[PDB]
């Protein structure tokens, strides 16, 4: 995709902390909006290359020609997309006039994403999920994205990280408008329940580490392994993911190894009100520790009180950390084998040892209604079915067009981001 300047591109500044054994030091940073939310149009005019959920027939005949004829434009972060930063805080608004949701990446500079090496290090952040009802997701995660957005590998990309290009995940999303310096007009199917999205022929795969998938009702910690650690282009049903005839035909794991305190047995640990150990009406600190083995440790901090991850009994397993033993026990108890099929913890440990881009987003589910996070899932399973109940929300809740009209002023606030070796983020 090319670059147009019908509107200037200014990344909202966000400060984070880099920690070491002797202290934590402030770092200058900024966030960039994903390329899919941007206005794609002709390089020489105001003619849309993509309007609604249908591509331009004259400007985008094929994938390669479209990228030559079309440009990405600057984004009004506050006015159009409702994204504001104030020192430590990054605030994302669910609904803005003519817009829903957002996805942003932390940057080292304007030209490059900020790459994190999780192996041997820990990640800490404060989050406000009080305004996040059922059907929404305040997501904070890491993905194996190219630091430059793929400008080095693909010459068709002239935008780069400066305009939020080159997104990848384990779902291998085919909904991306631009992949590898090429458009996705070929084989593009408009969405039936979304007047702004669609499904193309190609997709984008990379290792995904979901540190935070949460609302006021439930929170989940999920590692996703891919056969290819870095970014690769997928083709058709081969990529897999939620939107394909086959979900487990890709090179990646869509399901993942997930740790949901509610799903594992504890229904009074995370929720709204004094009753829960972690009151979601109030903000909390979430610390995620990554060992060199790939094992994932976790503790929370709310109002000065440290909460260890609650011990869960899954089959023969007993503990509070994500490891091969738990991930195998969860697969046997609840069902599915997708995590270990793509290499498991040993495969995604390669992603921890490599660079991954920090992603902070707010979105609703147009496919499942977020029932996989905060409700009983799937529909074909009963409340009695092991690992079916993941939250306390209704099976009717989460409908995108319902929650957009009901709670348009929903928001998630990410603040106090710290990164450093294990045991360094807490104080000094
Ligand atoms: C931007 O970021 C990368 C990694 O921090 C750095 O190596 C590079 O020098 C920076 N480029 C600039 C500041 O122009
Ligand atoms: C779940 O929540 C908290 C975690 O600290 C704990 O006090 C409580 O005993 C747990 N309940 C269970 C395991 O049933
Ligand atoms: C249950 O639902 C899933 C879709 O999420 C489907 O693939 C599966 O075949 C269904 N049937 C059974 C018997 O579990």
């Amino acid at each position: 995709q090319q670059v147009c300047t019908q509107q200037a591109e200014t990344h909202p500044p966000l400060t984070w902390q880099k920690c070491t054994a002797s202290g934590c030091t402030p770092q200058q940073g900024s966030v960039v909006l994903d390329a899919n939310w941007r206005w794609t149009h002709d390089t020489k005019s105001t003619t849309n290359c993509y309007d609604g959920n249908t591509w331009s027939s004259t400007l985008c005949p094929d994938d390669a020609t479209c990228a030559k004829n079309c440009c990405l434009d600057g984004a009004n972060y506050s006015g159009t997309y409702g994204v504001t930063t104030s020192g430590d805080a990054l605030t994302l608004q669910f609904v803005t006039a003519s817009n829903v949701g957002s996805r942003l990446y932390l940057m080292a500079n304007d030209s490059t994403y900020q790459e994190f090496t999780l192996s041997g290090n820990e990640f800490s952040f404060d989050v406000d999920v009080s305004q996040l009802p059922c059907g929404l997701n305040g997501a904070l995660y890491f993905v194996s994205m190219d630091a430059d957005g793929g400008q080095s590998k693909y010459p068709g990309n002239a935008a780069g990280a400066k305009y939020g290009t080159g997104y990848c995940d384990s779902q291998c999303p085919r909904d991306l408008k631009f992949i590898n310096g090429q458009a996705n007009v070929e084989g593009w199917e408009p969405s039936s329940n979304n007047a702004n999205t669609g499904v193309g022929g190609h997709g984008s795969c990379c290792s995904e580490m979901d540190i935070w998938e949460a609302n006021s009702i439930s929170e989940a910690l999920t590692p996703h392994p891919c056969e290819t650690v870095g970014q690769t282009m997928c083709s058709g049903d081969s990529c897999g993911g939620t939107y394909s005839n086959d979900r487990y035909g890709g090179t990646c794991d869509p399901d993942g190894c997930d740790w949901n305190p509610y799903r594992l047995g504890n229904t009074s640990f995370y929720g709204p009100g004094s009753s829960f150990a972690l009151d979601t009406t109030k903000k909390l600190t979430v610390v995620t520790q990554f060992a060199t083995d790939g094992s994932i440790s976790r503790y929370y901090v709310q109002n000065g009180v440290k909460f260890q991850q609650p011990n869960a009994q899954v089959g023969s397993y007993s503990g509070n950390t994500i490891n091969t033993d738990y991930c195998a026990a969860e697969q046997t108890a609840f069902g599915g084998t997708s995590f270990t099929d793509k290499g498991g913890l040993a495969q995604i440990n390669k992603a921890f040892q490599g660079g991954m881009v920090l992603v902070m987003s707010l979105w609703d589910d147009y496919a499942v209604n977020m029932l996989w996070l905060d409700s009983t899932y799937p529909t074909n399973a009963t409340a009695s079915t092991p690992g079916a109940k993941r939250g306390s929300c209704s099976t009717s809740s989460g409908v995108p067009a319902q929650v957009e009209a009901q709670s348009p002023n929903s928001k998630v606030i990410y603040s106090n981001i710290r990164f450093g070796p294990i045991g360094s983020t807490g104080g000094n």
